[PDB]
Order: structure tokens, then sequence, then C-alpha cells
């Protein structure tokens, strides 16, 4: 049981040690498409690349590349697209991916500016009457409504394919209170946020996979998926305590490198799952 494993690692302060064991056990697959010179300006960080086998392909003949990975958790019947915060030149690619994959939700776990630097392009409209057109991908995006709470904002967006005049409603879930350094003290507001995404139907198999991002799409994004999948598996299994976070994390790392960036994010993931288990038992 993970609650006892938590106290052990915590009392022994062995978080950096377990984290290193995970780093060394993690899969390594080719990422040849990401490293092509023509894709250099489509990557925010040169050391964060999608594996070729799990990368999302854009349906454009010219260049199909986006820094995005499909995480498929077979036992949990959950699938997530993890991607980097879009760049100024990839905002149109981002919304093309949302369109092509039939996603219903976008989950954003960063602020546009953190530590005085831009972590992400402003890829959604700030006002109802000022819609955005992505000329490169032939899409129009309109803010329909915005509901600002203390810890997160939910926005309803309309995405229109200008080529076919189909429209879809997209839900933007923006967690706004992750601190510049370290992790939240308590996982309560993060769990509340995760349950709000679930309640929307954005994580449901009727829809394409949810798009999850932070700046690189590996750290905070990793914590989001890890907590969701672990809590799901605890509902599904005859023995909820057979769920080993470490094993679940290593499975996800077959699909995208580097998920959970720090020993602090690992500790926070344990705490989120342990605490979330009380609201589920
Ligand atoms: C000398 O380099 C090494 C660094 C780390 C490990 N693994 C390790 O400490 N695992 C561990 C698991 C649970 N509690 C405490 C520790 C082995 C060798």
């Amino acid at each position: 049981e993970m609650e006892k494993e938590f106290e052990q690692i915590d009392k022994s302060g062995s978080w950096a040690a377990i984290y290193q064991d995970i780093r060394h056990e993690a899969s390594d697959f080719p990422s040849r498409v990401a490293k092509l010179p023509k894709n250099k300006n489509r990557n925010r960080y040169r050391d964060v690349s999608p594996f070729d086998h799990s990368r999302i392909k854009l349906h454009q003949e010219d260049n199909d590349y986006i820094n995005a990975s499909l995480i498929k958790m077979e036992e949990a019947q959950r699938s997530y697209i993890l991607t980097q915060g879009p760049l100024p030149n990839t905002v149109g690619h981002f919304w093309e991916m949302v369109w092509e994959q039939k996603s219903r939700g976008v989950v954003m776990l960063n602020r546009v500016m953190e530590k005085g630097s831009l972590k992400c392009a402003q890829y959604w409209p700030q006002k109802e009457e000022k819609e955005m057109i992505f000329e490169d991908t032939n899409l129009k995006l309109t803010l329909i409504s915005e509901d600002i709470k203390s810890y997160y904002t939910v926005r309803q967006l309309e995405l229109e394919n200008l080529t076919t005049q189909e429209t879809r409603e997209i839900l933007h879930f923006h967690y706004t209170t992750w601190p510049d350094f370290g992790v939240p003290e308590s996982p309560a507001s993060f769990l509340n946020f995760l349950f709000k995404v679930r309640e929307s139907g954005s994580l449901s198999p009727e829809h394409g996979p949810v798009v999850v991002h932070c700046s690189a799409g590996i750290g905070r994004s990793g914590t989001f998926c890890l907590a969701d999948t672990c809590l799901l598996l605890m509902d599904k299994r005859k023995d909820p305590s057979s769920v080993d976070i470490k094993k679940v994390l290593l499975e996800m790392r077959k699909f995208r490198m580097g998920l959970i960036q720090t020993a602090d994010q690992l500790r926070f993931s344990y705490l989120a799952v342990i605490e979330g288990a009380k609201f589920i038992m």
C-alpha cells in the first residue's frame, strides 16, 4: 500500500533515490522525426521530443510534425495527448491537432508568463468580440464564455473549420495557481480541478483524447495524467492497493519521455493519489 510506502520514503527522505531509479528504468525510443532540421522551430526545448512510435501526426502533406504524444492506458481505457505549450508559429498546428483528433477538452497547467519569461503563446481569444483566425490551418476560434474561479478558469470556445463550416465546442480548463517554483503545498485544489475535468465529459471515450499541456508537456502534464489513471485503476481493480504508481509512471514513459520532471513532482503525485483515494473510498 502506497500510503505506507509514502511515509517510508518521506521519513527516510529517499525521494531523489526513487526518482533516479525511475529515470534509469525508463524506456528510450527513437525520436528521428523531431530531430529533422526542418522541425527545429516546431520544438520549444531541444531535449524534449516525442517518440516516433507515439507521436501525433497532423493531416497536412507538407509537414505532419507537432511536438505531441498519444498516451494510451489500455487497462484504464484512458487516452491523453500530451504536448508542449504552443509557440507563436505552432498555434495553428495546435488547433489543427485538436480538430483532427476530435478532442473535447484542453487542459492547461501553466500561466503564459512564469518567472518573467513566456512559457506559452496566447493561443485563445481574450474577448468574445475579438475572435482569432489561423490562416495557415483555416480555423476560427471564438471565446463563448469564461468562468474565472480562485484556482482555475473554464472557458467555452467555438472552433470552426473554415473549409467545411463545421463548428465544435471545446472546453479550456486552465489551472492558474501552480506556483512558479516547486509544487502546491496541498493537492486539494488540483484534485478539485481534476474532478471538474472528469465531470465535463472531456476524458470520456465518446470523445477524442484530451489535450494536456504545460510548457514542455512532461512535468505538470505528467502529474495530471498519472493521478487520473491511478485513481481510475483503483475504481476498476478487485484490490485497489495492487495499484503501484511507479509501474504506472513507467508505462506512461513508454509513450513520452521525462513525465514527472522532479522528485518533488513525484512526491506530489503520491499525495494527490493518496488524498484522492479518500474521496473514492
Ligand atoms: C548509489 O546509487 C544508487 C542510488 C539509488 C538507488 N536506489 C534506491 O536508493 N532505492 C530506494 C528505494 C526505497 N527507499 C530508499 C531507496 C541505488 C543506488
